[PDB]
């Protein structure tokens, strides 16, 4: 569980419908979220295996 794990998902305010991912504090599991292309914070993988594959849930 990395620290930048526990960074909150950011979607900018560009006009851009990308489907990311990143580590939900609620359901303790990786959910993605309707991100724009705008400064795309550390939290955002492209697929819910990259996820994983950064912060190790299961």
């Amino acid at each position: 569980r990395p620290d930048f794990c526990l960074e909150p998902p950011y979607t900018g305010p560009c006009r851009v419908r990308i489907i990311r991912y990143f580590y939900n504090a609620k359901a303790g599991l990786c959910q993605t979220f309707v991100y724009g292309g705008c400064r795309a914070k550390r939290n955002n993988f492209k697929s819910a295996e990259d996820c994983l594959r950064t912060c190790g849930g299961a």
